[PDB]
């Protein structure tokens, strides 16, 4: 249903504006791919819920944007984020935002937590 205007609300406090269009690139995608998750403004951060669950959570960084479904995603497919040519931490990863974001590789991860956590 109506996502957007939850999360369109912090898009604006971004006194960022040179990388603050691809965050909303992320807000969408996320209820375009994955629409059996439902949005959440918690912590003052962007969240989104399957029913109530914590299977994914994001926030802007001072040069970056922090991404992680839970934990897996920065476990296994961490791997494969680094010869992707990216960072991460244990709890998230990060791209940069002069570099694109690998929709991809984050799509595998969060739709493999939502199918494991049947």
């Amino acid at each position: 249903g109506s996502h957007m205007e939850v999360f369109a609300e912090y898009l604006k406090g971004i006194d960022h504006p040179d990388h603050r269009d691809r965050t909303e690139e992320i807000l969408s995608w996320v209820a375009a791919t994955f629409p059996n998750l439902e949005p959440q403004m918690k912590w003052n951060t962007p969240m989104f819920s399957n029913q109530g669950t914590f299977i994914i959570g994001f926030s802007t960084s001072k040069h970056h944007l922090s991404v992680s479904p839970e934990e897996i995603g920065i476990s296994q497919f961490a791997d494969a984020i680094a010869q992707a040519g990216y960072s991460a931490t244990k709890g998230l990863f990060r791209i940069p935002w002069n570099d694109p974001v690998h929709y991809e590789l984050l799509k595998q991860m969060i739709e493999f937590n939502i199918q494991d956590k049947e």
